[PDB]
């Protein structure tokens, strides 16, 4: 007689929402108009327990920007505590020791579909 835990429907991902073709078609299209901006997908880990949702999912990041400038920008967008724990993984990698600009990461690390995919969470292991 205290608190009941409503189960998420499912916490539905971007690919879950968009089709593989719509995606290659957003990617191509958007990088037609924005050839300096990297098309990126940023999501909250499915088990995430501390950090809120980001308000959007898709982002363009100017290709000169380095990864570590990206983290700062996410903590700001999320309005985070300076003392709150926040990691950002890409193909299983914490991006916090990372020097290169997004463009360098984007060609090497991008999905089949075109987007660069990254996940954030208050931990680095799962």
């Amino acid at each position: 007689d205290d608190f009941v835990m409503i189960g998420s429907p499912s916490e539905k991902t971007f690919k879950q929402r968009r089709t593989f073709e719509q995606r290659v078609e957003d990617v191509r299209l958007i990088r037609e108009q924005h050839p300096t901006k990297i098309p990126v997908i940023i999501e909250r880990y499915k088990g995430e327990k501390q950090l809120p949702v980001l308000d959007k999912t898709k982002f363009l990041v100017p290709d000169h920007v380095n990864m570590s400038e990206l983290i700062k920008i996410i903590r700001r967008r999320l309005q985070l505590n300076a003392n709150q724990a926040f990691f950002l993984l890409v193909n299983g990698h914490s991006m916090v020791s990372v020097s290169t600009p997004i463009s360098e990461v984007y060609e090497s690390e991008k999905d089949e579909d075109g987007f660069l995919y990254m996940v954030y969470a208050s931990q680095e292991t799962f």
